[PDB]
DNA sequence: GTCCCCCGCGTTTTAACCGCCAAGGGGATTACTCCCTAGTCTCCAGGCACGTGTCAGATATATACATCCAGGCCTTGTGTCGCGAAATTCATA
């Protein structure tokens, strides 16, 4: 896939897939319980590209075992909610070798992150 | 990676203990008595040895009841394409 994944986890929701081109970014709550996800941020680093903030609406939760996959503006996606969003805000997460997406909290701590690495 | 929670250290508490006091409870000892049972015999019947009958579970089968599985059925997201609504560009009165 020339894009290796480093996937670290040390919570309940891990980074279950990453869109290559930037279209949309997916997570998943390996648990047996929800998450509740209320402003958590996520931070996507592409190489040295300027980092793009998104932030989650004050009160949002995961439940246990299901799939929110975050869109981007030029993907052309339907938000759906607690499954579906869409950043109109950005219009792709971007591209490069050295895609990162890291999860962060409300308290601004790195709870899970996912690496896409190409040689 | 997360986090929290003993660890080490400094400050307050406070009783551990060595010492001194006394009582006395009873443990140990001794003299006294008393009686319980091993020992002896006598006698006898109760449990072992043996044998035998016969049914509880081994053996076997057939059956009603709990489980994996899917097909049928209803509600919902997809696709479509002719035409309304907007602009456009120019012929011409």
């Amino acid at each position: 896939s020339s894009f290796s994944q480093h996937a670290r986890t040390s919570g309940r929701v891990a980074v279950e897939e990453v869109d290559e081109e930037g279209k949309f970014v997916r997570l998943r709550n390996k648990s047996n319980e929800d998450q509740s996800m209320g402003n958590w941020q996520i931070k996507r680093q592409n190489g040295d590209d300027p980092l793009l903030t998104y932030r989650f609406p004050p009160k949002f939760t995961l439940k246990a075992g299901q799939v929110v996959t975050i869109w981007a503006a030029g993907a052309g996606a339907t938000h759906s909610p607690p499954t579906d969003l869409v950043w109109k805000a950005q219009n792709t997460w971007g591209c490069g070798n050295s895609l990162r997406t890291a999860l962060i909290n409300s308290t601004g701590e790195e709870v899970a992150m996912r690496k896409l690495v190409r040689s």
